[PDB]
């Protein structure tokens, strides 16, 4: 899966090693191997969330098969909010997540697409 | 709604308070409350737009219900171009927008999804 | 088309002029004019790819008409991997691509949408 986290927290208020811990977390939550989890963190941005510029973060999660339903995204959201709130020292009102299903033909890897792997 | 603005303008050529003004602007344009508008600005990037690396900006807008049609996106585009051209001191040839419909089951908030709120 | 490249390579390990060369490359690969190619490079990010925080890059490609099939995305992936591996001095295991079809009503340009141009 592919995780992208935007935050207006400066890099020095984003705890060291967060991207690796987020790989582990997403493995457990999503039921995917940690060695196929991709994480991108973009700190120090100018953000408003819910109209407010206090510290906040935006998580996008894209994956094949597992982020397409309300009922399991509810579970995923619960777990990622627990992880991120404590990691970033943010309240639940300062984080939002978006979920994006992908298909095999959309993912380029080793010079081909996953359709053929 | 969710706005993401990438620019190769350095942060010190992006006017202070732009993210809050963009919340207000997007409220009026999209017909959504300002306190549910999210803005992310990513300045100082390396960009080419239309093959050219002069100052430019890319706006992405994602929302439920209101960014799914050509006829209303035409109106939205008009208004956001007016706002951004003057805010960033960019010509209309240096900005592009992409619109992305979302569904309730895609948006994680307060540890659940909007399907259940 | 719209290209977005995230990398944990610091800006000073991203070769000068990469965004313009990527315009040219994407023109040839995708069969689109270079003057309608948009490139955004976001360097110096915190990333893990495949669970690993070594140098890596993520490419997103969005376009009308040409990134919707497995068979042609396989070709596109091949060409972009060749370009990026050598440009960024990254191995094929350190790059991934995602492809996103767009429709005319999604693209805001010159204050309208492409549906009407």
């Amino acid at each position: 899966p592919f995780l992208e986290l935007d935050t207006n927290l400066p890099a020095n208020r984003v705890p060291a090693g967060l991207e690796k811990r987020l790989c582990a977390a997403a493995a457990s939550i999503l039921g995917k191997p940690a060695d196929r989890v991709n994480v991108t963190v973009r700190p120090g941005l100018a953000m408003a969330l819910s109209g407010s510029t206090e510290p906040c973060a935006q998580l996008s999660i894209s994956s094949i098969g597992v982020v397409g339903t309300a009922e399991d995204n509810r579970s995923h959201s619960a777990h990622f909010f627990e992880f991120l709130t404590k990691e970033l020292a943010l309240g639940q009102d300062r984080i939002l997540i978006r979920f994006f299903p992908l298909e095999s033909w959309q993912i380029g890897k080793i010079g081909t697409v996953m359709t053929f792997l």
